[PDB]
């Protein structure tokens, strides 16, 4: 067993809020065994001292673009509205992978330091969504991202996406950046043949993925709607961003909520990336479906898209977890960082409403909790016996956090760096002074930065 | 000498924006003589690798309130409207006092450790506006400061504040703070004497400095314009804030800005905090008159204030710095990662003309030269033969700022960490490696934690 000593502060986000002070973690293999004062080192191989640390349920990233780790800080795509952003990332991906610079190979590497900076940041599981598939096969991408996910220890579900629909049926995005129905629904079964761990404390998940209402057929919603419930599998796609509504108004004369319901995707099986600007009125419809939404701050604010309305999600009781998008839109990696973002830019919405502001605890629990329940894991993001030993700690002694009367605000209302100082994920350390004790940092720098094109 | 030789890349701020790739930084004793490749080490006595760094003119935070570090992350302060904010810090800082726990003592430590954070954050000027004067006769608060930030080695402004109007004689002020115009005219000039340095290179400068409009009388606006002509020293006060035209309305009749001008600041050597909520048809007129103003992004969002004109004023020609205000309204003193804050933030009140989004270079020019322009410093904020050796750089080769095509950008929108890798504050060096040179930096986590009431 390993035993984490003397934590300054433990926010467990079970089922009372309990938070401790002083107080200890026990794990054994994947799991942890005890949450409280002076824990018994009884059978403990190993104990680390917890004094001065704040910890809490691993970050759970509930949405993710892996692949875009390749494409941050492009001058050209650094003030430009979505149209124009999606033609650059669609346009930069096609052209590097046509000249030799872009197969999953490389995918691999720029994984492996995205996943390796969110250990770095607190993160715990991620959950990508990748639609690159160029050419005429589905090629080893999905395969790649895992590969690198599972060398680095990370939790991981990969929610394999796609773009069906051509602009000549109403979509917007090329046919060249087109892939048929029925070999994205080819490819998904397999995966989740190969790759799909559906037992408590599974590493490796697989979820169905659709890029969205406006990228997507009505087709693919439905087979992934029965491929869901075949073989016990979650669903996800991006929803309600400004645009959408003109869009599926024009194609089908319905909201996008209204698509999703008709082609099987109002359930308990849905999490839905970024929500900003659904009508008022559907909210309670979400809430009696039971889908789930994901709160991307960071690019629901480059985007200039604005402030989706998380208080009424959280009125509804809808479940609300959190993600960072894919680093061509945030850029970075750093949930812990965005939820600064979000605790600061929602509050001019309602500048005499104080209590309708988000708090970092509330924050904290989507990062956690909320995202956990997006990715359907009841095994984490709640430090409590029985769950999944994934558990992030930050320093909380540094000069950066002096003056700091209650750790919980000041993770996200102060600080240089979101730098974890402890990461352990299915019971393994993987970080530990901010460095990681199995990866080889300086290598993986030196070898994803080379095939960065 | 000391040669900073390599460095991957230097962004000047210069008159015609350069920016240098594989380029070295001499220094000579506190000004820097070349910027340029390949300089010769034939004077130098030190050579300091630069290879994988971005350097910076250091960063300017013309806006602070430092004695707020000891309120950070408190509960009851999260999410409060200006109202209830301004009574819980005024009762808390009043009844800490009163109690013998909040006298310049403390005030020496906590401002030691916020500026030890400011430095290790890559900021090596600071402005400090510090509004405590409990009692009749002011104590050495201001001394306690300036002892704090010459130990470190900080450049160092120091705008001496006051609230001279009483709430008794029609204000907004607890009288307990209320001093005599002419006493807060006599401690200025005693500060004047003993501390400013007006030399080019001066390492500790006064700027008079009121609270505002709603809070001080328009003989000490007064009184300080001829002060700051006859002593060449600058004028400071926060503007705009919202309902601080109400209340300008209602005791003098006219706007906060008419009664600037009729008081002797609208001129050029004024900077100003804030500025959120100006009628737009008097923006021309801080134009014409010079005054400059400092963006505070933080506190205009934590208090939910909203979005300053900030491209109008840029549009406008007027000088735009930029700030962090105070740590119990922001709560933490880092301005790099306040400029990510205002980056996004801005970006939805123009949803359809990205060409409005302040880019990071504007950002970035905000933080070093237009605030070296807020504070009356042509000797600081950029880059180039003859100006002060203030020169701050961050390591680029991390697994957080892979796949970076930029690095100015990349400073502002990716990573976990805002830490800067080496930091030299007229000519010597403070930190690198991310550490102290010359601070003892757990000494001093210890010590001011002892003093947090
Ligand atoms: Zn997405
Ligand atoms: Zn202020």
């Amino acid at each position: 067993m390993i035993l984490i000593r003397g934590l300054t502060r433990v926010i467990t986000f079970d089922d009372q809020e309990r938070e401790l002070e002083d107080a200890d973690i026990l794990i054994d293999g994947p799991k942890i065994v005890a949450v409280g004062k002076d824990l018994s080192d009884r059978s403990v191989s190993r104990t680390i001292d917890g004094r001065g640390m704040i910890a809490l349920p691993g970050l759970i990233n509930s949405h993710q673009h892996l692949y875009e780790g390749a494409m941050r800080a492009i001058p050209q795509l650094e003030r430009v509205t979505m149209a124009s952003w999606l033609e650059g990332v669609l346009t930069r991906s096609a052209g590097w992978w046509r000249d030799g610079k872009f197969g999953p190979d490389v995918i691999r590497e720029v994984a492996r330091a995205v996943l390796l900076e969110s250990l770095l940041g607190g993160i715990t599981t991620v959950a990508d969504q990748h639609l690159f598939f160029p050419g005429a096969t589905a090629d080893s991408y999905i395969d790649a991202t895992i590969e690198a996910a599972t060398d680095l220890g990370i939790r991981f579900h990969a929610a394999r996406s796609s773009m069906t629909l051509g602009k000549s049926e109403g979509g917007f995005c090329d046919d060249l950046f087109v892939e048929p129905v029925d070999r994205v629904v080819q490819h998904c079964l397999g995966l989740i043949d190969q790759y799909h761990e559906p037992e408590p404390f599974g590493m490796v998940r697989i979820a169905l993925g659709p890029c969205g209402v406006p990228y997507d057929k009505p087709e693919l919603f439905e087979a992934f709607a029965q491929m869901a419930a075949d073989y016990d599998v979650r669903l996800h796609t991006h929803f309600y961003e400004p645009l959408d509504a003109g869009m599926s108004d024009h194609l089908y004369g319905m909201t996008p909520w209204r698509f999703l319901e008709k082609h099987g995707w109002a359930s308990d099986r849905v999490w839905l990336a970024h929500a900003v600007v659904p009508p008022r009125e559907e909210i309670p419809e979400f809430a009696d479906a039971g889908v789930a939404i994901a709160h991307l701050i960071a690019p629901d604010l480059r985007m200039g898209w604005g402030l989706a309305p998380i208080r009424e999600y959280l009125d509804a009781g809808i479940t609300v977890g959190f993600g960072t998008t894919g680093s061509a839109s945030n850029d970075g990696g750093n949930l812990l960082g965005d939820l600064r973002l979000a605790a600061l830019a929602h509050r001019p919405a309602d500048p005499n409403e104080p209590e309708k502001w988000l708090s970092a605890r509330e924050l904290l629990r989507m990062a956690t909790r909320g995202s956990a329940e997006c990715l359907g894991r009841p095994d984490l993001g709640v430090l409590e016996e029985g769950r999944a030993a994934d558990i992030a700690c930050w320093r909380l002694d540094g000069v950066d956090r002096v003056g700091v009367h209650d750790p919980a605000i000041g993770l996200i209302m102060t600080g240089l760096s979101d730098r974890a100082s402890l990461v352990v994920v299915n019971g393994q350390v993987l970080v530990e002074n901010e460095r990681p004790v199995l990866a080889d940092l300086e290598r993986i720098v030196a070898n994803t930065t080379a095939l960065i094109p």
